[PDB]
Parts: C-alpha cells; structure tokens; sequence
C-alpha cells in the first residue's frame, strides 16, 4: 500500500515452493517520495516471514539505532554489519578544520534467528564493505546481492522496499525475462 501488502500470498506461495520460509530477508525501508513511519515498519509481520536465517536492514545514521531495536524485537540476534562506502560525499563543506569532504555511507544491520549451523549458511566470506559500481547510483550495489548469495547459496531470499534505479525513470518495459 505500502501500508498493505499481500504477505499472505507471499507466505503461501513460498511455503509451497520450499515447505519452509525465507532463508534471508533484506529490508530497504523508506525512512522519513513515499515514506513509512518507524512504527509501521516495525509493525510488519517479519516474524511470519522467516523462522530460520538472516535479516539484512539498511539504515542511514539517523535510523541506525532504531533499526537495531527493530531487529531485536522481531527476535533476531545482531551478529554482523555491512557498510556501503559510497563514491559521493555529504554536502559541500568539509567538517571541522578538515579539507576533504566527508564520504557518504549507509549501514546494513545483520541479524540471525533459528538454526543456521548447517552447510546451508556459510561463514567467513566476502567482505563487510560494499561499493558502488557508478558514482551516484541510486540502486543498492550489486555486491550486496552477491554477498547474500554467498551466505546462502541456492536459498530463498525476500527483499522488501527495494530502492529504485534512477536511470530507468521514463522507461517502461514489457516482456522482461523472468
């Protein structure tokens, strides 16, 4: 709605695919385009979307601490963090007595619940930092999708609120390969 989304169709469609819920959830919430209040985001039925696995939630500095609490409340244990270190910078003036502009960054908090000591999930992989392919891109970097794939090869993943790619505004498409 985004107040309302068909999670039930999502739940049943996936329970039929695999007989179990998602391996990884990534959330890219629209913190205050359209926005969602912190409460509405917390209120989402994440607990019914996953029983075992990881949750990845994107937060800027201002929503970092509330994203921790949110993940903890849904029943996860916070165990990792990835930083998108961007090619852009924050504003046009260096902070304090500095000369160079402050780089932009976003944090992705990572929680775990349930049984994840299987070979299904892999430890000691990839890197805890990701990079843009193009300075100023609006879509999240392809490396976060790679690093999730590495974490649970061949698993099932769900993303909620994926940010759009700026480049494709003014494009319509039909017949997309699925």
């Amino acid at each position: 709605d985004v107040t309302k989304l068909n999670f039930q169709a999502l739940i049943d469609a996936q329970m039929r695919h695999a007989g179990k819920m998602f391996d990884v959830i990534m959330m890219d919430p629209p913190w205050q385009y359209d926005s969602l209040s912190d409460e509405k985001i917390q209120n989402m039925p994440i607990q019914s979307l996953q029983q075992d696995g990881f949750i990845f939630v994107w937060a800027i500095n201002a929503k970092y601490r509330v994203t921790i609490k949110m993940i903890e409340n849904w029943g996860y244990k916070l165990v990792d963090e990835i930083t998108w270190v961007k090619k852009t910078v924050n504003g046009k003036i260096a902070k304090g007595h500095g000369f160079y502009l402050q780089h932009a960054k976003e944090s992705c908090l990572i929680g775990v619940k349930g049984d994840v000591d299987n070979g299904r999930f892999k430890k000691n992989i990839a890197s805890d930092v990701i990079f843009s392919e193009r300075r100023g891109q609006s879509q999240k970097p392809e490396e976060i999708y790679q690093y999730i794939n590495q974490l649970c090869p061949n698993g099932n993943y769900l993303e909620i609120f994926a940010r759009r790619n700026n480049l494709h505004d003014n494009w319509v498409s039909i017949g997309n390969e699925l």
